[PDB]
């Protein structure tokens, strides 16, 4: 491994782990297209299992990038259009407030204030219908961004309806398999349980609990190797042999809305490179905690801009993840941890590392 890569990673991550009390961590740096791997600590404290390049971490909301891309793939296949009314794919959604709410709004959290979480009370399909029918927007569609699992979650579920595949089957066949992400899972199979890290929340070992639209919004588990390959696939989508998938990746990094210095993609969020630290450390997306922001429509959406900081933060109760890349520089980072530690700390470390390497 290049000593420059070795030194910046270790010097940045070691104190991060110490200060955040992170039980276990995996990091990939993509430098000139090539992945370099680094691991620390424990996937399972009790059983003394170390973090390896084969350890599975819960990605949490980094799952939304897969959802966005699968969605873009369905657009490329001609199965859906982002301008489609939500009701085209869910005709039972007859409540009036849904008039004017498109798949674009769902995908980009601009539907008019769909809540961050689907309520735990929603435990059936009829429950979910009731929930969406009864939801009252605070804002007109396409006027404000409010980060919401119930928004992109619903986008994910509807985007696959024409295919007739379940969200999981469609994700596996159309994204995971073609990209050879053979250790990326919506549901961790028994064969992989030995590699599945425990997350840690207030000293307890925890895994994400099932919930409505969890797959679509926060339910992917992946290894550092697969995540590096995910970054490579998004850094240079033209190297991909399946056309619709290559096009789907491109669509996911298009710029649909602007708030402040950030542009909303499908799952991915983007800022112009070079970035103000600062404006990302600071920043988004979210406002964590939690931020209704006015959006300016980008009419029409700007195609994927090479000179971008493209990123997504993700958490579950026991895990914290971060992915960032700069297409123009063939440069990226994945940080996977089995503790949910503050977003600004992840962004700072990712910035420290990538700035030094570009
Ligand atoms: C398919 C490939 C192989 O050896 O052909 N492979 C496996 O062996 C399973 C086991 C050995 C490594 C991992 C678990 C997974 C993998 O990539
Ligand atoms: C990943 C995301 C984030 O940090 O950006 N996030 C969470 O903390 C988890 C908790 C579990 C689902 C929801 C709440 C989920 C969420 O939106």
């Amino acid at each position: 491994a290049p000593q420059q890569i070795n030194d910046i990673v270790h010097r940045t991550i070691t104190p991060l782990i110490e200060q955040q009390k992170i039980p276990g961590m995996a990091v990939a740096v993509i430098y000139q297209g090539k992945p370099y791997y680094f691991t620390w600590g424990y996937a399972d404290i009790a059983k003394k299992q170390p973090v390896t390049q084969q350890t599975l971490f819960e990605l949490g909301s980094v799952s939304k990038t897969f959802t966005g891309v699968l969605g873009g793939d369905a657009i490329a296949r001609g199965e859906i259009k982002l301008s489609d009314p939500t009701t085209k794919y869910w005709p039972e959604l007859t409540a009036k407030q849904w008039n004017g709410i498109t798949l674009l709004h769902l995908a980009t959290y601009t539907a008019g204030g769909l809540p961050l979480q689907v309520p735990d009370e929603v435990k059936s399909s009829s429950d979910l219908l009731r929930f969406y029918q009864n939801w009252q927007p605070a804002w007109a569609p396409g006027t404000q961004r409010l980060y919401a699992n119930s928004s992109i979650g619903l986008f994910g579920a509807l985007a696959v309806k024409p295919s007739g595949l379940s969200f999981e089957q469609a994700m596996q066949t159309r994204v995971f398999q073609p990209l050879k992400l053979n250790h990326t899972w919506i549901n961790v199979p028994p064969a992989e349980e030995k590699n599945y890290a425990w997350g840690y929340r207030e000293g307890k070992a925890v895994h994400v609990s099932p919930g409505a639209l969890d797959a679509e919004a926060y339910g992917v588990k992946s290894t550092i190797e697969d995540m590096a390959r995910w970054v490579q696939s998004n850094l240079k989508p033209l190297d991909i042999n399946e056309k619709t998938l290559q096009q789907g990746i491109q669509l996911a990094q298009s710029r649909y809305w602007q708030t402040g210095d950030m542009y909303q993609g499908l799952g991915w969020e983007m800022l112009d490179w070079p970035v103000n630290p600062d404006s990302i450390i600071n920043g988004s997306d979210n406002k964590i905690a939690l931020a209704a922001r006015p959006v300016k429509a980008i009419t029409p959406p700007t195609p994927a801009v090479r000179a971008s900081w493209v990123h997504k933060t993700g958490a579950t109760g026991g895990f914290g993840s971060y992915v960032a890349f700069i297409p123009e520089k063939e440069l990226g980072i994945v940080m996977l941890a089995n503790k949910n530690y503050p977003n600004p700390a992840r962004v700072d470390a990712a910035w420290q590392i990538l700035n030094a390497l570009q």
